[PDB]
This record gives structure tokens, sequence and C-alpha cells, in this order.
């Protein structure tokens, strides 16, 4: 069949999963993210107070070390983060192939998600020129490699939620999804971004650039567009923080539509909707967040990947889209 | 009467404040931090993409600056913060002392809080022995220079939330409360800090450290006594990131209980619960939370000092507590 890897649940985002570094396979946790494209990996060197507790990658224990020492400095407002880079093994199942990862020296900030989950450092899936180094993605360099068939790999999360999700690798494993395979052009060899007419209510954006991301929880959108959509939806904002809120059985709440030329793509209020309650419960908190990113951009998290099976296609410039089984 | 500062809200704290620093009275909004001991300011040297939106501190353009020049390094995993020593005049209202504080040359971290909020910096008052440089606190340094009477403090905070609190000093202002003010004795002079013993269910802790702090919004408490109290206590945990939940009507719910060897302070089941909801609302969020600061430590926040306004007293070594009025 194809090559897995579990995907574990943490801050309500789920793609946290295991691959091994080196000739002594040294595991790692890593967020899969399907929006960067590099891997990161904490050093041994690396003095942080943040890497204390995290797997470390120790370069004199691997046979198949190959000495790199390109320096990167990342920083944000949100922290810094600098070290080296290193080529060595990068396995994810029965898939083996030298690769260039950054090693971690010293990282500072983002907290609390990073020191509190377990995640030790992330795993990009995105193209190659999103990467820092200008490095030819890990699925693709396994391609090159004669490892796997096909540039492809394929996201699966569970429609209820509670259960493990999949990443899979060279090839499309049918159990997964119901129906026909739909697929899309990138309008970008960037992220996994793709062209589609967004309708909310009357509130719509035409030719919006809409981008698929693992790491989100969320279903994202512009603030203008957000606004509209919430001002008459009898939607609340109420918070210490965000939200926000509305009763879970709302028949004012519309249906999202993301068109493309061929297939339109929803989502109904039940799948962008979350309980609060336990005693109750009427009352559901809305899953859809307004954040501006880049003139006209929408981003589909987990809620969307939730039902949409989804398929990325090195090869073919493609993102595939089917409704999941189970 | 008693100098004031307008204490502004920001993400639920109601400790924001102007101050003004220089001979030309440039003008900083502060986290008034009853929880530390320096005074924080972002330099104009300052390059961190963080600073970018500030108001800065330019030595140059000030008549009374005098050099110092002692490096500091802050690190927490949070963030990091690095810069030099100032002196210069540090003005509220009507008084204004020499004092020295600490030019930010560099802050990474600490997001979003900081740089999406408008807060420039922190300006603490808390004990000499709490500080970096081992600085007299700002108003002890005022009744040194026979500015003010007595080295005395107060925060009023409205009971009714919408309104705007108040930093008073050097005086105690009658208006802001009802009924006699009584007095404890710190444990230490440290952070402004007192031995109660706090009930709340049957769970209880005898000769618990309780740190009163402006810069939180909640109520804390430590993580085995938490537990005790959540536990039938018909709360309930549920989220993407922590609440808890409860209904605003619960009689179950019992009323918090500080005591010293004179008076019980009291917290309500209403002063600590937040309503969710707009439609409805039987539905509410505890504002109590388990953290783990030190063996047997208390914070109490704003949902405590809406109830009570607290005079800090550092000629005796104590804190006033009386019901605040309006
Ligand atoms: C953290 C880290 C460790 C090692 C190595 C790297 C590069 C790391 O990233 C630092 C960084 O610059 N991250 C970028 C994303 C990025 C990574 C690599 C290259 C280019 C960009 C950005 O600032 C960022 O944190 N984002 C962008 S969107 C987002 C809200 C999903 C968030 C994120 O990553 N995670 C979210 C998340 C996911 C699960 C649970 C909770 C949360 C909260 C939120 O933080
Ligand atoms: C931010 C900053 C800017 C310039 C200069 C300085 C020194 C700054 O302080 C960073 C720092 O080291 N803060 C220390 C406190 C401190 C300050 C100075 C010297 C020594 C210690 C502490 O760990 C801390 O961040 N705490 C203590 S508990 C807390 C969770 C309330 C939090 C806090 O302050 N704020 C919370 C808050 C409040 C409102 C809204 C959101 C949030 C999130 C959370 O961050």
């Amino acid at each position: 069949e194809f090559d897995n890897v579990e995907l574990k649940d943490l801050a309500n985002v789920l793609s946290f999963g295991e691959a091994k570094l080196g000739d002594n396979g040294q595991k790692f946790n890593f967020l899969f993210h399907t929006a960067s494209s590099n891997v990161w990996v904490p050093s041994i060197k690396c003095t942080s107070e943040s890497c204390e507790s995290k797997n470390h990658y120790d370069s004199s224990k691997s046979k198949t070390y190959e000495k790199d020492d390109t320096p990167v400095k990342l920083t944000s407002k949100a922290g810094t983060i600098s070290g080296i880079f290193s080529k060595d093994l990068v396995t994810i199942g029965k898939l083996s192939v030298p690769y260039k990862f950054i090693e971690m020296t010293e990282i500072v900030g983002f907290e609390p998600f990073y020191s509190e989950s377990d995640v030790d450092g992330v795993f990009g899936l995105g193209w190659k020129d999103l990467s820092i180094g200008s490095i030819d993605p890990y699925i693709v360099e396994l391609k090159t490699q004669n490892k796997i068939e096909q540039a492809v790999y394929s996201i699966y999360l569970p429609p209820e939620n509670k259960n493990k999700g999949y990443l899979t690798i060279g090839g499309i494993e049918e159990r997964f999804f119901d129906g026909p395979l739909n697929y899309e052009k990138l309008n970008h060899d960037l992220m996994w971004q793709v062209d589609l007419d967004v309708h909310f209510g009357n509130v719509s954006s035409k030719k919006a650039n809409v981008i698929l991301d693992s790491a989100t929880s969320v279903i994202t959108v512009p603030t203008e567009f957000f606004n509209q959509f919430v001002e008459s939806a009898s939607v609340f904002k109420v918070p210490f923080l965000s939200l926000y809120v509305t009763t879970c059985g709302n028949t004012k709440l519309p249906t999202l539509e993301y068109r493309s030329p061929n297939k339109v793509y929803t989502l109904e209020p039940k799948q962008y909707l979350e309980p609060l309650e336990n005693i109750f419960s009427a009352l559901c908190m809305l899953n859809i967040v307004p954040i501006d990113l880049e003139k006209n951009t929408f981003v589909l998290g987990d809620p969307f990947m939730r039902k949409y099976f989804t398929v990325y296609d090195y090869d073919n410039h493609t993102v595939g889209f089917a409704l999941a089984k189970n």
C-alpha cells in the first residue's frame, strides 16, 4: 500500500506526527505544515530554556551526517529562532533519503504553544520557492531518488474528531474518501493555494486566493468580509478573547460556498460550529476568524479538511478534494 | 487633593495608564504593575519589529538626561528583552523626580500581548528588593524628595466594569470606598504579599502566601487546590483553551474566603463569574485559574480588586482593603 504517519491532535489542530533523523533513527514530534518548506529540529547545542524538554539531534551519533553549516536566523515579533543546516537521513515509515534540515541552536518566544505541547519542530511540506535555502521539497526528493512513484501526498482527518488522522505519501488511498476526486490548479507554486469564488451570506468575494493549511484549527476570512458576514447574522461578540458565540440550532447562519469552475465546496453550520456546553447545550462557538494575511486571502484549516479529504500533487501542480469517509 | 492617573482597560486587565519622561515630557502608555519593580521604556535605538509602532524615548532631546548605561538582559521562555539604564525626570501628574529606568534596545517575543495592544512598557510599583539594580521604588523616591507626604498609593477599580479606574499617590482618597479600611502585614517586602487562610469549598489552605497583582485579570490558585475545588462543584472543562464553564445562577458554587486574624475578605460567585452570552444568558465563565507559582501561592487580580479598593503603604509595610464605592 502507501506509507502512513498517524496524525496526533494537540491544541485542536490535527497534524502532529513522528519522523526520524539519522542512521540511528532519532525520533521527533513534528508539526507537518503544508504552508511552509523547511524541516526544523532542536540541536544538541541548543542552550535555550525552551529546548530543555524536547528531543535533540546529535550529529556526532549518526554515521550518515554531512556537514553543511549555512547559518539561519528567522525572526518575527512572535519569536526568534537561529541555527544551522545539516544533511542527514530523514525517515517516514519505509521512506528514507538524505535531506537538508535546520538544526536549531537558539529559540526564544513562540509561547506558550511551543514549550507546553510536546512538538519538537516543524516539518514543512510546501513548495521549493517558499523554502530557506531553495531546497527541493522532501516528497519531491523522495521521487528523484526512485523511492516513490509519484510526488504526491494526502491528508485525511476524521469527520468524527476524537479519532487519529493520516498523512499518506506516494499514492492515493481509496479507503479515505467517497465519490469522485476533484482537482484544482494552484495559482502559485508557493503554499498550496487555489483560486476560488467564495460566497458566505449575500457577502461574497470573487477570485479569492484560498490557502490550505493543516496548522490552522479554524476558517480564515478577510476582516472586511468577516464583519459583513457577522453583521445581521445574529452572531455575538462578548469576550475576554474573541470567539464568537451563537445558538447551535441557529437557522439563520448560511452555508459556506467555495466555487471553482467545476465543483462547489460547502461547509454547513454543523461543521463550522463547536459545542461549548456539556450541560445544555444549545450554545456554540463559531470557528471562523477575521484575519488579514494578504489582499483577498482565505485560509481553509481543520474544519474544512475534516469534511474534505485533500490530495497534494507536486507533479501536476494541483490540489485534490473529496468527501471524507468513516 | 491627591495625584491621579486614569486606568485604561486593555485585555480585560484594568491598569494601563500614562506617565511622562524627560524635561520635554514625552508621553508613554504603561502597565502599572504592583508585582514588579523597574520602569521599562522603548529606546529610540530599538531596532526590533515590535518597537516599531510604540513610543520611544530620545535621551538626546531631554535636557535633564543623565548617562548611566548599566546593561540589562532579562530573559524568559516567553521573550527576551535587553537595554540600558538612564536617569531622567519621571512624571505622573504634578509629581516629578529624577528616576533610573531601562531604555529598551532590543525586544523579542511576548506575543501577541505586546505588539497588538498599545502599551509601550511597564511601570513597576513593587519593593526595592525585587528590582534590577536595587533601586528605591518611584513613590519612595518621591517621598525622599519631599514631593509627597507619605509613600503610599491606592488602586481603585470600578465595581461596574465599563468605567475608568484610578491610581492615586501620596494619600488615601475617602470617595473611593465604604466602611473601615483594614490593614494587613506584608509577609515579605518583595511583591505586595500577605499571609491569609483561604477557604473555597470545604477545600482550604492555611497560611497561604497571597499576592496582589493588577496585571492579572483573574484569580489564581495552586493546581492541587483548584482540582479539589472543581471536582464535585459542577464546573465543566470543555475547551480549545481552558475556561471553565458553569451556570450563572448556580447555587452550588461557594463563596471565596480570605481570612486574616481580623477580617475575612469574600468573593461571591457574582464577582468571579463572567457572562458568555448576550442572547440567553444562563451561561458563565469561571474567572479562577490553576497556576503554580510558588509553594502555597495565590494571586488576587482584577475580580478581587473590583470589590475591594486597595491601599499600598510603603511606610508601614502594609496593604489596606475597603469595599469599593460607586
Ligand atoms: C514554533 C516553531 C518551532 C520550530 C520552528 C519554527 C519555524 C517555529 O515557528 C516559528 C514561526 O515563525 N512560525 C510562523 C509559521 C512559519 C513557520 C516556518 C516558516 C515560515 C513560517 C508563524 O509565526 C506562526 O507561528 N504561525 C503562522 S500561522 C499559525 C497561527 C498557525 C502559527 C503557528 O505556527 N502555529 C499556531 C499553533 C499551532 C498549534 C497549536 C497552537 C498554535 C498557536 C500558533 O502559534
Ligand atoms: C510585556 C513587557 C513589555 C515591556 C517590558 C516588559 C518587562 C514586559 O514584560 C514581560 C515580562 O517579563 N513579564 C513578566 C513580569 C515581569 C516584568 C518585569 C520584570 C520582571 C518580571 C511575567 O513573566 C509576565 O509576562 N506575566 C506575569 S503573569 C502574566 C501572565 C499576567 C504575565 C503578563 O505580564 N501579562 C499577560 C497579559 C496581560 C494582558 C494581556 C495579555 C497578557 C498575556 C500575558 O503575557
